[PDB]
């Protein structure tokens, strides 16, 4: 049987390329999101195009909050249905790609108490609460799963960011819910171990600006990394993750790679 | 009108937040003893220190928990969080230092042996991260809300850490992963707090009074592994270094964390 | 024509492992060695006899310190001449690896001409080689008209995951890998303009040294988090066939660790 | 009983100058090394001594990593112990070390030998590899010395640097030579905490500019320091170093505290 994969945010730009990859070396996708279903979807027919059942689509507010079903299901839940979503239909998850993200800022001065303590809920769900839970119900299943009967390339994989160390003004909760996904990474990696159930990160530095801002600003940003100076692509990130998912890598865990063409050396 | 500087330390009950705040109070401070369960301690406390300078402590319980508690609507910690801050402005009309002091520490395993989980996440990330985001953010404002005449001159936030985190501890993964969110907000806020010359630092402690009712047996085990003295640092050893951090000694220190580990985070296993 | 790859200290253990395997990629590699004369042409042997001329060696000892010929060759000397070995055999030098490693305590408590040497040599092999070697290379690209340059220039610095916590008794050591460390950042920031890539591999422990009693050895892999034994040589080569690989032509200036999460554990 | 001596390397002017005066201030015995400015050194001796009889001395050494005239030539390591000994040899111990005395400019990586050779001794010599051997003599003596002749608080102070992740661009050599005085810090903390001797390093950010640095020069860099837009004085400095050796920061060893104002906190 195929090796599966699990990829939150799998929808568009970055999550997309990950799974599509994880597709091509092999890999039966789980492409997970939130508000764009078009694109979920319009991929997973590619995907099951390409190959017969490869895809299917679950849906999930990954935020810290709760959504209605007659109790209220919690995150913690919602993320347990996800990787349960997987032995369900395939009966396997071997890979667990904490994608995605809640991105805006969250100042701490100024010039809606509650726009606040929503983003909260936001911020350190997508990046940071959620993984945990992923990350917590994956390795359960891979726990309760007979030993005779386990897989033999179990790789997590939490996309955190290279620059969190110099923080992006007045992104404060992002960066916070960043850095707690990195001792997560860390803290996953020593504990599963035993598992043998690797965890690493992959640092993005600039990499495919927001289908939104205008090209002065791109510009001005892709001129910025010393390598090149441009963003990176969708691929150029991916590759490092089907890298740490390979068994070229069956080494490494509790380890963080930068992507940043250099971006992470600049200074002020 | 020159008026005594305030300082606002969460979980100054007993233990490390005790020592800081009778540290702080000796240099001058007049101190907001914050608490959660320990009434009785931080009373004490308090009763001491007003018993040697008049109205120079007071205290103020909260539950630090990102969860709700009863008032007309239920009290959300955002809004608990900024009752904090307001102590000091209603009761000295000030606020020059916060020290991000209280925290849960507790196991949280990935595997099996509920809701014990729930409340284990709002609880440990509300203390050691989320709650000390609300604070200094309160905090902030107001300094920004004081006109440039009345504003005190050494605006000073101690985010106490932990010195090991790289190396987590087994079975601590959310503790974990929110002493390090709480070590992106000591470099975030110290960023954004430049503007209003508030410096943002943090300590980290190896190893210091250990937990209250860890056996002899176990402590003298985790003493033999550190490098220096064979021992845990004592109260005042961490304490002093916050002191430092709010001294004029310091002015131009922001967005750092200094180790008080004694060389334990450069041992391996 | 096939791109070159200067390995030092490539005789045996983990550099043999990582030029072999560059070797397997399609390069062709020059094969650097001090002592180890015996295993660096055993190796030459085996790899031109897959495919001739397909790697080649030098020796040079790559200590701080000046060398016969007349006039004494200084570490800067050997260093750019095993750079020009590869453009004057292939006409090429693209992938750069520091391998070669010095590897013994230097206690700060307790004569005074082994410290002279241990400095030398210690500080030579991981920091001054590299840095002078990194020079004579980037210098290369930079002397090669834009038009006919390489499209793949990486250079990887092999350190250590183990440096932030030292290891009792090798300051000298833990000191160059921290110089390493700092060069790998420099270069590839500096580098970057000329399209060369510079980037480190931290292994934690990895085919134990060769004098390591079974017990000792035993000892130490029951430490790792990751299958309570120490890597293989070919588990650090991968990272380093990696880095030079077009997967990774967007990463620069950043060290990747195979530790198996040993340097996530505590005493 | 007696006044702790403290032997500061390159005491002569700017930072080391207020190292010296600041730990005089307190209560040491200092014993003021220089290369070069041998007349600085004298105006400060005088003073130091003046405020205070036989309190202060001065030792001149070159800290390169390059051997003198006398039989035979000597080497770095002979003049670093000739500097301890001087301490030893004139108060009978040595109780703080602040490697302070350093080299700093370009070692570009192109074009634009003997220029390199000289250099990387001078820039690796003064950083890193004199330090390695000033802190061996340092510890040796105390080790040579019975355990209820020691003092109460051995202090050594590394000055390193704070935007070393951040590379100055062009200086190479330098930056490596912090790194390597970096790992010094860590690893003579580890092996010399069984003697009570404490390692640390403090990291500045932007403090003195070196002069003949145009005005507009200097504005230009200090408009970059999120905390006061200014760079520090050496007094921020000092009082860090200060604070390390005195009983305030008994526990505290193999760290090293930044005195950059944010500074490398930012990105380009
Ligand atoms: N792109 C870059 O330049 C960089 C990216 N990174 C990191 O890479 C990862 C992906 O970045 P990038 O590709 O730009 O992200 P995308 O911007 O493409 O967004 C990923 C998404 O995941 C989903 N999502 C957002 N919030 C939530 C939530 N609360 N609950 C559930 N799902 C949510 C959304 O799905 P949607 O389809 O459903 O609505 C969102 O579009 C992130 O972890 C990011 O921080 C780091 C540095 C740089
Ligand atoms: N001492 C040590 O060995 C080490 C300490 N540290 C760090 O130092 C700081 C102090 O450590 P230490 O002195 O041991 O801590 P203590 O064990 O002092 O506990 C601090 C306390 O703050 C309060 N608190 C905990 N959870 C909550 C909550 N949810 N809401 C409100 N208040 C809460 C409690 O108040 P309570 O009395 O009022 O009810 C608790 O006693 C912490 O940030 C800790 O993580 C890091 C490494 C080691
Ligand atoms: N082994 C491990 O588990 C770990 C390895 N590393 C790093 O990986 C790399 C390889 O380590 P490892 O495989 O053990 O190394 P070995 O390769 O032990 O040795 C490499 C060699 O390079 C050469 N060399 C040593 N000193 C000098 C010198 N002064 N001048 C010139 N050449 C010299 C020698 O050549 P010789 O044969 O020709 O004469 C020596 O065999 C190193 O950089 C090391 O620091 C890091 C952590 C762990
Ligand atoms: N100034 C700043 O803003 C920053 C300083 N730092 C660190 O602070 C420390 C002091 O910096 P700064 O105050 O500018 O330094 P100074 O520029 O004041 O120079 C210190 C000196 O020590 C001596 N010295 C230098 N090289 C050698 C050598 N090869 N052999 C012997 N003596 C030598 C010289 O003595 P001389 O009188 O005798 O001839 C030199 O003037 C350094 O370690 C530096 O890396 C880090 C970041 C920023
Ligand atoms: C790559 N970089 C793009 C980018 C695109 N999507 C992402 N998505 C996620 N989840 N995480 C990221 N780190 C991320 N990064 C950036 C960097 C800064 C700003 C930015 O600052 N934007 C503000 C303006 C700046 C401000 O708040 O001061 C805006 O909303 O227009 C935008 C994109
Ligand atoms: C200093 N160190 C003490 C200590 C005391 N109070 C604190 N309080 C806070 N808020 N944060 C800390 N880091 C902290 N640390 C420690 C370290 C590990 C264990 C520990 O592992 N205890 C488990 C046993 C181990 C396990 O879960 O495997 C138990 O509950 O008995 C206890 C205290
Ligand atoms: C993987 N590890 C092996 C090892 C093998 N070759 C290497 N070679 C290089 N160049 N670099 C390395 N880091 C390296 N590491 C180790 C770690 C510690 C000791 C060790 O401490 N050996 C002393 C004993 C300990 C002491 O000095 O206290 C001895 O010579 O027997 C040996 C091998
Ligand atoms: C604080 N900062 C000053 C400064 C002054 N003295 C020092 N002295 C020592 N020993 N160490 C330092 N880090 C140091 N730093 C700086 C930073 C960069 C340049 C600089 O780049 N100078 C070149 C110009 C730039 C280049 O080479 O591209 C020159 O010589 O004019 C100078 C001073």
């Amino acid at each position: 049987t195929a090796p599966v994969a699990l990829v939150t945010g799998a929808a568009k730009r970055l999550g997309s390329s990950i799974a599509e990859a994880l597709h091509a070396e092999g890999y039966t996708v789980c492409l997970h999101y939130h508000r764009s279903a078009a694109d979920a979807s319009t991929l997973a027919a590619t995907l099951n195009a390409r190959r017969p059942n490869s895809a299917i689509t679950v849906q999930a507010d990954l935020s810290n909050v709760a959504t209605a079903s007659s109790v209220p299901v919690t995150l913690f839940s919602r993320c347990s249905a996800l990787v349960d979503a997987c032995y369900m239909h395939w009966g396997r998850c071997d890979v667990l790609v904490n994608n995605a993200s809640s991105f805006y800022p969250t100042p701490l001065l100024r010039k809606d108490k509650e726009s606040l303590e929503v983003a909260a809920a936001d911020l350190f769900g997508s990046n940071a609460i959620a993984p945990y839970f992923l990350i917590k119900a994956f390795a359960q299943r891979v726990a309760d799963t007979r030993a005779e009967q386990r897989g033999t390339s179990y790789s997590i994989v939490n996309m955190v960011d290279a620059m969190t160390s110099q923080p992006l003004l007045g992104y404060t909760m992002y960066t916070m819910a960043k850095e707690a996904l990195e001792g997560l990474t860390r803290s996953a990696a020593l504990e599963l171990a035993s598992l043998q159930i690797r965890v690493n990160g992959v640092s993005p530095g600039l990499s495919v600006l927001p289908d939104d801002m205008p090209f002065s600003v791109q510009e001005d940003y892709r001129r910025k990394v010393p390598l090149y100076q441009r963003n990176s692509s969708a691929e150029e990130v991916s590759d490092v993750v089907i890298f740490l998912c390979s068994p070229k890598a069956k080494y490494i865990t509790g380890t963080c790679i930068k992507v940043d063409g250099g971006y992470s050396l600049t200074r002020a």
